[PDB]
């Protein structure tokens, strides 16, 4: 089987993509945000406190005919930016794009932090890392993905976000007119849960590809670019009006330049982000200075290709036993 399913950005900046996805019988849709950076599907629902729910969709278990409570689990999670959520758990019936399955744990929250109350378009999150990062205890729970690959025509699932534009994620199936020339695949570790790998290196604009392993994740669920400080003080370093800024926390830089593009190596191959989506966009509405799409990982602790490189590529998830991950130019 497959399932496919179109995702949008959340705003005008691409800070976040949505795809809706169909918990329950009968189904109630929900936007969730599909994140390759952790392993939880957690939804806002009737259990949530009300004074914590914004304008999101709930989801209510019992008008589901096929849910189940998950008698002793409970689950509690923080994720980089800081914000976070705990609660119990159900299985039901969850499809997305068509595909189905049954018998998927859906996290259900009894609270949420405040970042999560006050945006009013995510109504949860559907986690697609390794099932080993899963917060519900005592037994960890699978995520979609592996649940699915049993039935999947193959174990992939693909990421193809546009810029400014809704795109697609696939499930068991590579649709070869969404990119041009040919996949690269580069090998995954999942020593610490991420799909992580090792890009071979990194140019900016039209000048030398340094050779330099930068070991990263792959985070549909992180908005920026977070690299090294020193690769990331070479790219701005050709932005002439370009400064990092204690008070917005990063690099920002007049509107009006013409940002340069950023590669990074993939195996022998070249992934080419094109300066505009570098452009973050204005620090305030009307403001003539403008929030970079590179930072330094200096403070995360790990180099992160977020959604900024992501969107220039389509991207295959290969979850058969020994992982890969695999890019090509679209
Ligand atoms: C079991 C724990 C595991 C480790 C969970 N995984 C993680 O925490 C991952 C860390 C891993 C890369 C090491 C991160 C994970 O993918 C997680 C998924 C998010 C969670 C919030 C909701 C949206 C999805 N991503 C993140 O935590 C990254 C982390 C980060 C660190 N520094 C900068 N960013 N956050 C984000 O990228 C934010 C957006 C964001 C955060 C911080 C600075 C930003 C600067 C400019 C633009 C965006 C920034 C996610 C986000 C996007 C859009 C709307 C949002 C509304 C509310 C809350 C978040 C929103």
């Amino acid at each position: 089987s497959t399932g496919s399913a179109t995702t949008t950005p959340i705003d005008s900046l691409d800070d976040a993509y949505i795809t809706p996805v169909q918990i329950g019988t009968p189904a109630q849709t929900l936007n969730l945000d599909f994140d390759t950076g952790s392993s939880d599907l957690w939804v806002f629902s009737s259990e949530t406190t009300a004074s914590e729910v914004d304008g999101q969709t709930i989801y209510t278990p019992s008008k589901s005919t096929t849910a189940k409570l998950l008698s002793g689990a409970t689950w509690s999670i923080s994720y980089g930016d800081g914000s976070s959520s705990s609660g119990d758990v159900y299985t039901d019936t969850v499809s997305v794009g068509g595909l189905t399955v049954t018998g998927q744990a859906v996290e259900s929250a009894k609270k949420v932090s405040s970042s999560f109350t006050e945006d009013s378009t995510i109504d949860g999150l559907l986690g697609l890392a390794f099932s080993t990062l899963n917060t519900v205890s005592p037994t960890q729970q699978k995520t979609f993905f592996d649940n699915a690959k049993a039935s999947l025509d193959s174990p992939v699932f693909t990421a193809d976000l546009g810029y400014h534009a809704p795109g697609t994620y696939n499930f068991g199936f590579i649709d070869t007119t969404a990119y041009t020339g040919s996949i690269t695949y580069t090998a995954v570790s999942t020593k610490q849960g991420f799909w992580e790998w090792t890009s071979t290196g990194y140019a900016v604009g039209s000048g030398t590809f340094k050779s330099t392993s930068i070991d990263g994740i792959a985070d549909t669920g992180t908005t920026l670019l977070y690299l090294p400080a020193t690769v990331v003080s070479a790219y701005w370093a050709q932005v002439s009006g370009a400064k990092s800024s204690s008070s917005v926390g990063g690099y920002v830089f007049p509107c009006s330049a013409t940002l340069p593009s950023f590669t990074f190596g993939v195996g022998s191959a070249r992934i080419v982000i094109p300066g505009d989506y570098i452009d973050f966009g204005p620090i305030s509405t009307g403001s003539s200075s403008c929030f970079g799409g590179i930072q330094s990982s200096a403070g995360i602790g790990i180099n992160i290709f977020g959604d900024v490189a992501l969107k220039a590529a389509f991207v295959v998830f290969n979850g058969a036993t020994t992982p890969t991950l695999g890019f090509a130019s679209k």
